[PDB]
């Protein structure tokens, strides 16, 4: 109904349309990814400083870290949005890795069609510190594009990459999509 063909259009991307969707996946280090909005997985503090998480604070700065901190003691936050800090990215969207990852990136996907963004780059949420098992967190990353499309809901949103950092977990994400294309 949404799928199309898996192929790979550069060295170590794969890629299929989902609806008006091109959705991507890579292994390498995601603090150097240019895209609208970076996810960050990390934990319901929003400072956890393991794993993807201390990449990306680390690059992102102290000025966003300060931003998180004070957001977390506003209110309860399922994720937070802040500036990119030395990302290359116009906003940060820190969800919390051990929720559930459709819920997330159905999320990120209508945060970002608020702010008529074009791009994403997300990595494997859950797979690290929250110990999420890969291949739920593929078929939850890939169901909630589906649900978004079949919805109607795309209409700035254009692409999608997950910047994975275990070589071993690309070959999962990969597996999914041969397992759904037209
Ligand atoms: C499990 N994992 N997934 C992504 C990342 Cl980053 C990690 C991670 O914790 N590390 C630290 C130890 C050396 C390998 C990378
Ligand atoms: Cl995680
Ligand atoms: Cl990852």
């Amino acid at each position: 109904m949404f799928y199309g063909t898996v192929s790979s259009p550069d060295s170590g991307v794969y890629e299929m349309k989902i609806g008006s969707i091109i959705f991507q996946v890579a292994s390498g280090d995601i603090t150097k990814e240019e895209a609208d909005v970076i996810v960050n997985s990390t934990s319901n503090s929003f400072n956890l400083k393991a794993g993807v998480s201390k990449a990306i604070l680390e690059c992102a700065g102290q000025n966003v870290e300060r931003e998180c901190s004070q957001q977390a003691q506003q209110r309860k936050n399922d994720y937070i949005i802040t500036g990119g800090g030395f990302l290359r990215c116009k906003n940060i969207i820190h969800v919390i890795g051990g929720n559930d990852v459709k819920s997330s990136v159905s999320s990120v996907l209508q945060e970002c069609e608020k702010k008529n963004y074009s791009s994403i780059c997300l990595p494997a949420i859950g797979t690290g510190n929250a110990k999420q098992h890969p291949d739920k967190v593929a078929e939850a990353i890939i169901d909630a594009i589906e649900d978004f499309v079949q919805k109607g809901s795309a209409q700035s949103v254009k692409k999608v990459k997950v910047v994975i950092f275990l070589p071993q977990v690309l070959d999962v994400f990969y597996a999914n999509m041969k397992k759904r294309e037209g």
